[PDB]
């Protein structure tokens, strides 16, 4: 199909499906998407992490932040420092099929999940 | 209103206010929405499972190990063991959303524990 993938993740399109044709992946879990979901995780994602990559040269030492992103329906929280950043993810349900979940990637994945992203 | 139950590693919260996806399951890394549906059909399922594992459990000698996979729609589990525990790998087919958790040694005693007491 379209698959890309590492230690502890995974990111997989499956253009066959017409509905959840996108799946990601981390270490003990992955979820389905629809293209609309996928569509703002990508937006989401970049964003917070275009946001965290220009605040970080501004931490001194082992100074930590927060960072905090909602496009509904996913709410993205970012954590780090200067070195590296987590990410969880929390998909709020819609109708019928769109079962909410709560996803989460721990830090230096995260840059191989953007990276990712960025590409697709 | 609210039933919830959690450990080291897991979660699970029953929320009788929400008409379809009432139910959550999670791991460390991840939570994910279920229908009453999907719900009864898992609690059977891991109970079918961890029964016989128990079973299995007393012929299992030194480092001895046994997998023991069961499809019941829309769930597949895989159960992997030995005498000193066993972890859990669980499937949800999508048509709802699709998923795959994972709970290790350990912790699966303690939501098999939960799952068998919600309501007491
Ligand atoms: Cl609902």
């Amino acid at each position: 199909m379209i698959k890309k993938e590492g230690p502890g993740w995974r990111i997989i399109f499956d253009s066959s499906r017409d509905n959840f044709s996108t799946l990601i992946g981390g270490e003990t879990w992955a979820i389905e998407l629809d293209k609309s979901e996928w569509k703002i995780l990508v937006e989401v994602v970049m964003e917070l992490c275009d946001q965290y990559k220009l605040v970080k040269e501004q931490l001194m030492g082992d100074e930590d932040i927060t960072l905090e992103l909602e496009r509904r329906p996913w709410l993205a929280i970012l954590n780090g420092d200067q070195y590296g950043w987590n990410l969880r993810l929390i998909l709020s349900a819609s109708g019928l099929f769109n079962r909410g979940a709560e996803v989460y990637w721990p830090r230096h994945v995260t840059n191989n999940v953007v990276n990712a992203m960025r590409s697709m």
